[PDB]
This record gives C-alpha cells, structure tokens and sequence, in this order.
C-alpha cells in the first residue's frame, strides 16, 4: 500500500510518531520519503546477506527477521514481511521500539544525511495537522 503526505501524518499521529523521542514527522517522512517513499512494498536489497521490508525500510538482520535472511538476529523481535501492512502500524510498532536502542534513526542512510542535516518542514509543509 501507498501512503500520500496527509494520510502519512494523520497515520503518524494516530501512531504517536509525531516529535516520538523528538523525531517529528519531519523526520520521519523525510527518511520514508527518499526510503521507500512512504510505500508498504518499496523492498530494498543488503549485500551483507540480509533484505529490508516495510515503509522505513528495515532489515531483516539486525532489525527484523524474514525467515530466509541467511542467518539472522531480530533485535525487534519481529517479522519483516509484517512490516509492508497497509497500515504503518506494523513498522510504526517496531520503530517505535527499534528507536530505543541507542542509535536511533543513525544508521537509516536516507535521514542519516538527507534528513539529518537538511531540513524537517519540507517534510510535513501543508498538511499542518
């Protein structure tokens, strides 16, 4: 499924993302945005030999596991497919307890420096809610 500005941000307030830990929507949609463009099936691919599933992109190592990742660890001790719902709920509940490691979003290579660094308003201009 496919989430648009508006719907990202009353989703992510529904969720209680919205300035979470201090990461604003801003932030969070900068980083969905180039990430998988607020989308439930952009999937993207690690060399080291693990896959990243759901709207932030998340990998299936560290992060999520899959079930096929050859070799993996599960830090939110969550399934990764379950992370491309159509509702973020499913990412929103594991991010929610991934940002709270201690790395937080540094590690995410989009927000790490196209968010980390530029901008948290053209993230979220518009729909001001």
């Amino acid at each position: 499924k496919v989430f648009g500005r508006c719907e990202l941000a009353a989703a992510m307030k529904r969720h209680g993302l919205d300035n979470y830990r201090g990461y604003s929507l801003g932030n969070w949609v900068c980083a969905a945005k180039f990430e998988s463009n607020f989308n439930t099936q952009a999937t993207n691919r690690n060399t080291d030999g693990s896959t990243d599933y759901g709207i932030l992109q998340i990998n299936s190592r560290w992060w999520c596991n899959d079930g096929r990742t050859p070799g993996s660890r599960n830090l939110c001790n969550i399934p990764c497919s379950a992370l491309l719902s159509s509702d973020i709920t499913a990412s929103v509940n594991c991010a929610k307890k991934i940002v709270s490691d201690g790395n937080g979003m540094n590690a995410w290579v989009a927000w790490r420096n196209r968010c980390k660094g530029t901008d948290v308003q053209a993230w979220i201009r518009g729909c001001r809610l």
